[PDB]
């Protein structure tokens, strides 16, 4: 019940009352999925005389025939395989055909196989499965030629010369699978 | 028209879900993303005594088993794509390989190898239908076409090729056809 | 402090499963043959690098399913001929000689005989491969029957070619 104006120090106041692609890139680099698979092909077109044989005393070592292709694989997945085979077209005089197929380290054949030659080129297959133990390159060799005696050409009729005037293609392929 | 003060009542106033694709894709058999694969090695020995002919080739008695394999589909309707690889010597003449499938009765595919007296490798190649996800049995045999004795990992005399265990393969890889 | 007229009026005033480029996705096909074929067509060296060596036995159409993929291919023909070599051919459509030729045997009585290569697919549309079989150089060569034409064993037989998607590292 008071109003009016007033000095408060020096001044003059009133005052008052008032996710895709995070799959993709998991499906594609985990190992440990079964999904995805490493396949290789490695074609072999050259002629290759194989003079080394294969017999009783070499045949569980290294030196066993002729090398004629190297190969260089990479699983994809862990506790993987790979299916593999070998496809060569050779000839020779009536006779047998070796194949060997050697893992680098190792010191004898990881696998061996049998073909036949009566004097014309015919296809000499080994087919097997390799047991991958991780993720790293491994290196394989095959090596061809005749059972006990006698000289096998690869790529080549038995004197050498192109099969039908052409070159020619043998196959190792590498496939892999999960066991 | 007015300024000033005045009483209001008493106032004094102025105014004026990857793991879950991923259990899903590793187990489901509908997809056909999960591929069986097994290889079974054949190292032994094997003589066989049993011929195939016209009249025993429709039947369960052509030739001589040389192995038996056990195999399980992880997709449904699925093939599995079989590869087998068989050493085999016999004097001169031609080798007889047929796959039997567990129930039947005569072989599901049937192939052909040769022999000159050295071993050679004789293979059949085929695929196998699918009808669940069940084991399955099957079983190959190998004799002779219409007459001779076949080695199966051996020499016509039946002594070690090369004086070495050989080996022979049956593969089964699940594939899922168009 | 005070009150005043401001224009008219008075106022206070104060200071305060179909992606194809991933790829899982992998066609599969398998292609009987059951006919007897006789293949009087000879593969020779003036033949050999044409469309016109030996008997065609089989054409197939295919289709992958993901891109920059392969087929692994393998042709298993059951064969007989005297004595002698058998010649096979994967043609592909389009192409004006083989795609892959390989080599087989017969001594007379039936064998097997193969052909196994990869393809590089170029894309997802169907593709049409045709396979050839034929002599070597000279001679009639039977497919799934006996040098002389007749069945393998009083049977059917099966030659088989199939095509296995896969894709390369
Ligand atoms: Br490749
Ligand atoms: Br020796
Ligand atoms: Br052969
Ligand atoms: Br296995
Ligand atoms: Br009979
Ligand atoms: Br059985
Ligand atoms: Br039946
Ligand atoms: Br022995
Ligand atoms: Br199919
Ligand atoms: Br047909
Ligand atoms: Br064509
Ligand atoms: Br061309
Ligand atoms: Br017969
Ligand atoms: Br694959
Ligand atoms: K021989
Ligand atoms: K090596
Ligand atoms: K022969």
């Amino acid at each position: 019940g008071n109003s009016g104006f007033y000095l408060y120090n020096t001044q003059n106041c009133v005052f008052a009352d008032n996710t895709v692609q995070d799959i993709l890139d998991k499906i594609t680099t985990d190992p440990s999925l079964g999904l995805l698979k490493a396949f290789n092909n490695f074609p072999i077109t050259n002629k290759i005389q194989c003079n080394g044989l294969f017999t009783p005393r070499n045949i569980e070592t290294l030196l066993g025939g002729t090398e004629i292709g190297k190969f260089t694989v990479t699983p994809k997945s862990s506790g993987s395989m790979f299916l593999v085979s070998a496809d060569i077209i050779a000839s020779r005089m009536e006779g047998g055909v070796v194949l060997a197929l050697v893992r680098e380290g190792d010191s004898k054949p990881y696998a061996i196989s049998y073909g036949y030659s009566s004097g014309v080129p015919n296809l000499c297959s080994l087919r097997t499965r390799i047991i991958n133990t991780g993720l790293t390159p491994t290196t394989y060799s095959l090596r061809v030629g005749g059972l006990e005696s006698g000289v096998v050409w690869v790529n080549a009729l038995s004197n050498g010369n192109d099969i039908l005037g052409i070159t020619n293609t043998s196959n190792v392929s590498f496939l892999e699978v999960i066991p």
